[PDB]
C-alpha cells in the first residue's frame, strides 16, 4: 500500500467485506467460543 494511502473501491469494497467477514466471525467464533458450533 502507498506508505498506508491505498485504499481504492477496488480496495475499500474488499477491506470492508474482509472487516465484515472477519469480524462477524471474529465475535462469532472468538466472543463465546462455541457459537459457530452448530
Amino acid at each position: 500500500f502507498t506508505l498506508s494511502l491505498d485504499v481504492p473501491t477496488n480496495i475499500m469494497n474488499l477491506l470492508f467485506n474482509i472487516a465484515k467477514a472477519k469480524n462477524l466471525r471474529a465475535q462469532a467464533a472468538a466472543n463465546a467460543h462455541l457459537m459457530a458450533q452448530i
